[PDB]
């Protein structure tokens, strides 16, 4: 029942949000020291990514993370029945926008088959987080 996805940040395959952050995207691609990252993430943008699950499970979330400010949380959503449903909400840590730690995102039941899959800029400040990637664990 062990499986183990790593879903790059980076390959999303929609973006969006209301901030005015003047960029062409409401989220951003960069790279620093060898890690490809989404940044410009502000609060109210997300980024939906679809995900394929052989293995049934009720998985650990884990996130390459990083923000320079307090007040960012990244809210990892399900789409069931063209309804998103809240599923962990975690508060990133203020250690640097470029400085990726690892972040205990809670868990989430993932049946086999494929799913829409959203990270939502859910804090409270203008700014949220920076993200290299996020690992789902059974
Ligand atoms: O006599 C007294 C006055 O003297 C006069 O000469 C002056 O006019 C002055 O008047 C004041 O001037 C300042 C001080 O008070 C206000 C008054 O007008 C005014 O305040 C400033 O107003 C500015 C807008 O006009 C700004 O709001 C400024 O705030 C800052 O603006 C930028 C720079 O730093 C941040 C700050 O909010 C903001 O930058 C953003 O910060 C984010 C962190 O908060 C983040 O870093 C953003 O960037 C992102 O970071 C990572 C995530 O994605 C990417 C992205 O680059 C990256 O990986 C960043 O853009 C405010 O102070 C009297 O003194
Ligand atoms: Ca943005
Ligand atoms: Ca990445
Ligand atoms: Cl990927
Ligand atoms: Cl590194
Ligand atoms: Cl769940």
């Amino acid at each position: 029942s062990t499986a183990s996805m790593a879903v790059e940040a980076e390959n999303f395959n929609a973006v969006g949000g209301t901030f005015s952050d003047g960029q062409a995207q409401p989220v951003s691609v960069y790279t620093v020291n060898g890690n490809t990252a989404i940044n410009y993430v502000n609060q109210g943008d997300y980024a939906d990514y679809t995900i394929a699950v052989a293995q049934a499970g009720n998985y650990t979330i884990s996130y390459q993370a990083g923000s320079g400010v307090t007040g960012g949380s990244i809210e990892f959503m399900v789409n069931e029945n063209g309804s998103w449903a809240s599923k962990t909400v975690t508060a990133v840590p203020n250690q640097g926008w470029d400085n990726f730690q690892p972040l205990n995102g809670g868990s989430v039941y993932l049946s086999a088959g494929t799913h829409q899959v959203r990270l939502h800029g859910a804090g409270s400040n203008n700014w949220q987080w920076n993200l290299d990637k996020f690992t789902l664990s059974n």
